């Protein structure tokens, strides 16, 4: 049911309803973009079923680390998005870091392979009119994180 909790279609719709709800209720709304480092190498070396185990563990990890309500979506081959209602961006950043760390700390497969991820974080801003305004910022923070290597987290700033 991890492929059910991280359904891409449901994610975007839940995210859009959350955006409108967030503006209407004036609540903070945070967004984390995650990309698994070297996921292609993992599938090349261990195969598709094992690559899938990694994805599954990461989804399980989201639940364990984020006890409060949240939406998840696998939006690309190895990219996830987490949407956190009524959550300030710093709290989301801290959650993102915990996910990064526990993923890096989990040994995988008979040979205790270590796998890493990067994350970018942002949240609803006043001038926003679409979830794409938020995703653009978390996506950019993700790629900013990736500039310094694997296993990195960044919060978006306009600075």
């Amino acid at each position: 049911s991890l492929t059910q909790l991280c359904n891409r279609r449901k994610l975007w719709a839940d995210f859009r309803a959350a955006f409108a709800r967030a503006k209407r209720l004036r609540q903070p709304l945070s967004c984390i973009s995650i990309d698994i480092d070297n996921f292609k190498l993992i599938n090349d070396q261990f195969g598709h079923d094992k690559g899938d185990e990694v994805l599954c563990f990461l989804a399980k990890l989201f639940q364990s680390v984020i006890s409060d309500h949240h939406f998840c979506g696998r939006v690309g081959g190895e990219e996830f998005i987490i949407v956190l209602e009524n959550t300030h961006v710093e709290t989301a950043f801290h959650l993102a870091e915990q996910i990064r760390q526990r993923f890096a700390e989990h040994p995988f497969f008979e040979q205790n392979e270590h796998i890493y991820l990067c994350a970018g974080v942002s949240s609803l801003h006043h001038g926003d009119h679409d979830i794409a305004d938020i995703y653009r910022r978390s996506d950019q923070a993700l790629y900013k994180a990736k500039r310094n290597g694997r296993n990195r987290c960044c919060i978006y700033r306009q600075s």
